[PDB]
């Protein structure tokens, strides 16, 4: 993959702020910051590559940032990292994937459980929340993750 990486970086805080303000929210998230767990990825870039991770991201997974960007988050998915797209996971309920996916795919916003794992091979269950966001044309560019060690 060799997703290419916005020059001069990520408005993230306010993307934070249009996801806090957004009208017709269907998920409750609450305030939030760049001090929890979170990543932006490019739905316009394939596979909907990871292009900015938050520091509490790399925490809670263990992962460097060269670990994570350019990568579809579905890389947690596995305790070795390698998650192939399309593949039935071992470890992770498919209908739960599914659901994920044709969130992702319609640009609507889905909040789920899902097993991941660390870096060093620790299973723990993430509380998911994938929010589409609107970039500077007004349209649906990118999706902002929150991730949640339950
Ligand atoms: C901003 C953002 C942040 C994210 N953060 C995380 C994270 O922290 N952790 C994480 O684990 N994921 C995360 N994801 C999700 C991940 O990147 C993928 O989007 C997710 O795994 C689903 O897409 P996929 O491409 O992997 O689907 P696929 O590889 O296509 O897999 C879908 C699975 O569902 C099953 N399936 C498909 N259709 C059906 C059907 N009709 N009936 C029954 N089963 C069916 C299949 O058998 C398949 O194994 C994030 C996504 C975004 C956009």
């Amino acid at each position: 993959m060799h997703t290419l990486y916005a020059p001069g970086g990520y408005d993230i805080m306010g993307y934070l702020i249009q996801i806090m303000n957004r009208p017709n929210p269907q998920v409750e998230l609450g305030p939030v910051d760049t001090s929890c767990a979170l990543v932006l990825c490019d739905l316009k870039q394939k596979d909907t590559p990871i292009v900015y991770a938050s520091e509490a991201f790399l925490y809670m997974t263990g992962y460097s940032n060269a670990e994570v960007l350019g990568r579809n988050c579905r890389f947690l998915q596995s305790p070795d990292g390698m998650v192939k797209p399309k593949s039935t996971r071992k470890y992770v309920d498919s209908n739960t994937i599914n659901t994920m996916r044709k969130a992702i795919d319609r640009n609507a916003e889905v909040q789920v459980e899902v097993v991941n794992f660390k870096k060093n091979g620790q299973r723990f269950v993430n509380f998911l929340t994938m929010i589409p966001v609107r970039d500077e044309t007004g349209e649906y560019r990118y999706s902002m993750g929150f991730q949640c060690e339950t």
